[PDB]
């Protein structure tokens, strides 16, 4: 049984993932503006030390996490400056009772929010890849998907084929129709080797 | 002006593209994003898009016939066909910059155990095709990757190294935690330096690979 709370100023981004799950795991989405202070519902402010963009306010985020998090919570913060989120990470988090995902803008959440939370609960700042998003919402979607599909409920993969055996002048590799399953395995292994060399030589060292 | 077509068996799942950066870009007319139900190109009553794999293995493979018809209608020779897949070349910031100047992106979202390889092979005889991974984690399908790609690319469209260090804003003291004094000093040189040192610490600790170190 896993509970996921997402906090975001774009709550509608996450509805189409909440309404996708089967046997209700529970996924709840919260509008950050619930915890604003002022009639203007301000969530960000100018960065100390100058610079472009805006930093998300610690007083707002602090109130939101205070309400939603407990000592058992794993607080996940998608950020370009995060540790890499991997399948290993997904496996670890799949056994957790409570994930809270804090979605911020690219510019960031005041660092004191995470630092303060970390004195009471486990906090994980994570990046899903080396590209820049405008905010953490899309990364939250990726994390939610990768984690939840592992909830009870190396080399690259090579090419796959299905019917028909011949399509637009291209035949399915005859070995796959051979009924020689040791040979098929060996062929697939060689396809995986070639593809890993070509596309992901980093995986080979 | 850019056109993005997304083809998926879950068109409703691509509706998050309607807010945030992408939504604003669409509203401002800098991009048009159209989502297509793959099952529109089926002809049987059960609208079957998948079948069991040749050679054996777990799960199902998406049929080339349906994809071929869909891509025939949506793509031209100028199209950049994007296929998210765990076995793809890495999608990076460099890729996002490159695709940001494209006139037409078509994103094919796969489900089950993948799309028959001949779909990509056939398309490549007629247009540029890019199979890409957005990271080494396993998704159920290409839909979430499409959303990531769209966001990363659209924020670079005209009109729309080292890790970033910590950022701070008001108030200067919060829960007994103070903003680093150097940031309040207005000394642009000392601030630039502190920020450089923070990023170094963070990059070495979290992403040593960026600086050419192990793990
Ligand atoms: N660029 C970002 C901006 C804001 C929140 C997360 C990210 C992110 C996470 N992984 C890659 O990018
Ligand atoms: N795992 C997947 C399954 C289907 C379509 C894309 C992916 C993917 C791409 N990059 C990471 O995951």
């Amino acid at each position: 049984s896993m509970k996921i709370d997402v906090v975001t100023i774009f709550p509608e981004y996450l509805q189409p993932v909440r309404q996708s799950l089967p046997g209700k795991v529970d996924v709840a989405v919260h509008d950050l503006r619930r915890w604003t202070h002022d009639v203007h519902k301000s969530v960000d402010d100018s960065p100390y030390g100058g610079g472009p963009g805006m930093v998300m306010k610690p007083t707002v985020w602090g109130d939101a996490l205070d309400e939603i998090c407990t000592s058992e919570t794993l607080l996940v913060v998608p950020t370009p400056a995060g540790y890499p989120f991997t399948q290993e990470t997904a496996w670890q988090w799949s056994t957790e009772d409570h994930l809270v995902i804090a979605c911020g803008r690219y510019e960031g959440i005041d660092q004191r929010v995470a630092d303060d939370a970390a004195t009471r609960m486990r906090v994980r700042e994570v990046s899903i890849g080396d590209y820049v998003l405008n905010g953490g919402e899309a990364a939250a979607l990726v994390i939610i998907e990768a984690v939840l599909r592992l909830v009870p409920g190396s080399l690259l993969e090579g090419p796959s084929y299905t019917r028909p055996p011949s399509w637009r002048g291209m035949d399915v590799p005859p070995v796959l129709l051979s009924g020689d399953h040791a040979k098929i395995a060996a062929w697939r292994a060689e396809q995986s080797r070639q593809r890993t060399i070509e596309r992901r030589p980093d995986l080979l060292g």
